[PDB]
């Protein structure tokens, strides 16, 4: 009844959180693999027959509706951005985590720079307060492990003008995570782009970093009003919602569809 | 009444297709600029007050519903892909249009490789026929002009197994563009990745290239069944729908929101 590392890895790929199957049950590999293969095929067949929606896409749509309905403008900004945005976010040569493209471009590691540009520009046209959000891919070179991806999906919402207080920021975070049914706490932390943050924690998992401005970086971006904002990783939200052991189950991938192995 | 090139460019930025304003009317720049600025601020204020949805995001959601409701599985696959996928799509060192990332990766220039992988894998689990689609960013270095972007958004749908005929492919294209209200014709063309294509044309604008397999490239991807597929550019669909002069009005950008200049 002794399984090799390769056999255990194959079974872990096929195991899903809802299964009440122990790989250490004492059953031989052939029977555990056959059982899990049958369950996962059934799971994919049910998805194909009924809903057909991708978890990341569906969560993006649900989040989009939530923020649009609360008065935030939906932004879709470039993923491929000037490398100069990095230096100007105060990221001195995190900078090592940047995927570079050609000589003067990079894949955005966060949504903040593009959203700062939109806050500044929209403040010339829209009534106070300015409320915007974006959901989309971001990129960082990571270690990684069970909680970091190199290609992940960020939500960042922000507001500039009136109402940009710690209590309003916390209230939006609370309403949002209550909508998703996710328990959390808020702890204070610091990072080097923004200074002090409010970190939104689910256990020992960071779901979001949030900031109450103004901060001295604002001048580099032409921001000259109070502001609040928060960034959330969608794959981390999915990891919590579906109780995935590893965040890769939630990622853009050819190896899992809605957390189900595609190697069947 | 003579406007400089810089003045005309500024007015063209602020002009929208619905305006019945001629820059050559004889009015001075100051009055044309003031009028257009007021119209565009009004337009953005109305968007902010009412719908708040981004054109690219909203079109993606509408397309997603169309294909999900017709039995296609929604895919979200990596944007950052192995450079090896390029060579294996038969793209010999289009290859010059690839944005390279590090030494062994690139930004995907098309959705086909990831979708071929999903067709192959899903054929081991799902009943015939296999029907899938993806919408998302793709990247090519272009010239460019009024119809090409370096960062654009592709829809690619495909089917493998039964029903993979020219007539079914045309029927899906027809139902899809009828749903969007876009007139078109089909013309034969060729490309070097897929061979003969059916090009979906709106006037002299190519909306899609479509392929009826099998093709000899299939073996490199483990595809061994009949298949059909088509790829559409969402920004080109928006250019037609909103009568934009230049495709940049439709792109991910900090310079236009739903075709309205953000420089106000
Ligand atoms: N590599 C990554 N993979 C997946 N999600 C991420 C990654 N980096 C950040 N996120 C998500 O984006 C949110 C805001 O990003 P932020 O810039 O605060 O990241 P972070 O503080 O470096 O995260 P961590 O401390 O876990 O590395 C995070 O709270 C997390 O949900
Ligand atoms: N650079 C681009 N910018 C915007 N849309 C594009 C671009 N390249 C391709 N598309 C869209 O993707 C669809 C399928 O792409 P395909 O690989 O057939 O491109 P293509 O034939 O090179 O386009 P074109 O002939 O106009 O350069 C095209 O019909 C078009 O709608
Ligand atoms: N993941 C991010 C943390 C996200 C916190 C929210 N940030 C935001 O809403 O930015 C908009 C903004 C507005 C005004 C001035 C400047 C700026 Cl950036 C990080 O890397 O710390
Ligand atoms: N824009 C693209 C044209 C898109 C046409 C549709 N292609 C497709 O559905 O691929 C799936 C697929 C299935 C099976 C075997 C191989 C493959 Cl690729 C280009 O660059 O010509
Ligand atoms: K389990
Ligand atoms: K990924
Ligand atoms: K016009
Ligand atoms: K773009
Ligand atoms: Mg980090
Ligand atoms: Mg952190
Ligand atoms: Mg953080
Ligand atoms: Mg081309
Ligand atoms: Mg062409
Ligand atoms: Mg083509």
């Amino acid at each position: 009844p002794a399984l090799t590392k390769s056999q255990t890895d194959r079974l872990e790929v096929l195991l899903n959180p809802k299964d009440e199957i122990s790989l250490n049950s004492g059953k031989p590999f052939r029977e555990l693999e056959s059982e899990l293969l049958s369950r996962r095929k059934k799971d994919l067949q049910q998805i194909y027959a009924e809903e057909r929606e991708n978890y990341l896409g569906k969560l993006e749509r649900e989040i989009t509706r939530f923020f649009v309905d609360r008065g935030f403008l939906e932004i879709k900004s470039p993923i491929l951005i000037p490398l100069e945005y990095i230096e100007r976010m105060g990221i001195d040569n995190l900078s090592k985590q940047i995927f570079r493209v050609d000589k003067n471009f990079c894949l955005r590691p966060m949504l903040a720079p593009n959203l700062a540009n939109y806050l500044r520009k929209l403040d010339r046209a829209l009534p106070d307060p300015i409320k915007i959000f974006e959901i989309g891919p971001c990129y960082r070179k990571e270690s990684d492990g069970k909680e970091h991806l190199e290609e992940f999906t960020m939500l960042n919402f922000c507001q500039m003008g009136s109402g940009c207080t710690r209590e309003n920021l916390e209230s939006i975070i609370t309403d949002f995570l209550n909508h998703l049914g996710i328990d959390f706490k808020i702890v204070g932390d610091s990072c080097m782009v923004f200074g002090d943050t409010l970190d939104v924690m689910h256990g020992d998992l960071e779901l979001s970093s949030a900031v109450v401005g103004p901060i001295p970086l604002d001048r580099e971006w032409g921001i000259d009003k109070p502001w609040i904002g928060a960034g959330f990783g969608l794959e981390r939200l999915l990891k919590v919602k579906h109780d995935f052991k590893n965040i890769k189950r939630a990622a853009r991938s050819g190896s899992y569809y809605n957390g189900i192995s595609t190697n069947l």
